[PDB]
């Protein structure tokens, strides 16, 4: 499974929907998520990324991991998003922004 991280917290792209052959990122008011069991790994997401926000799972930074667990139960939660749409108003203000989990909205 590919991860979405904290860089995507209030920056949200969605670049990375186009190129997921399964249709698996589902969406919140700030964030993206991937759902682990239907992702098939294929990575084409993670290059698409504006944020570089996406990992492999196992290259997740050590100060990241939460976020693994975090994908795997919104992704149970939030709405599928299949296309692309417009960037968060402020994304590149926030792009880069370390420690934006705290901004994360449900
Ligand atoms: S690794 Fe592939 S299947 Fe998984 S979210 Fe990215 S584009 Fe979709
Ligand atoms: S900022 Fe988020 S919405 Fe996709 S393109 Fe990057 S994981």
């Amino acid at each position: 499974a590919f991860v979405v991280t904290d860089n995507c917290i209030k920056c949200k792209y969605t670049d990375c929907v186009e190129v997921c052959p399964v249709n698996c990122f589902y969406e919140g008011p700030n964030f993206l998520v991937i759902h682990p069991d239907e992702c098939i790994d294929c990575a084409l997401c993670e290059p698409e990324c504006p944020a570089q926000a996406i990992f492999s799972e196992d290259e997740v930074p050590e100060d990241m991991q939460e976020f693994i667990q975090l994908n795997a139960e919104l992704a149970e939660v939030w709405p599928n998003i299949t296309e692309k749409k417009d960037p968060l108003p402020d994304a590149e203000d926030w792009d880069g922004v370390k420690g934006k989990l705290q901004h994360l909205e449900r």
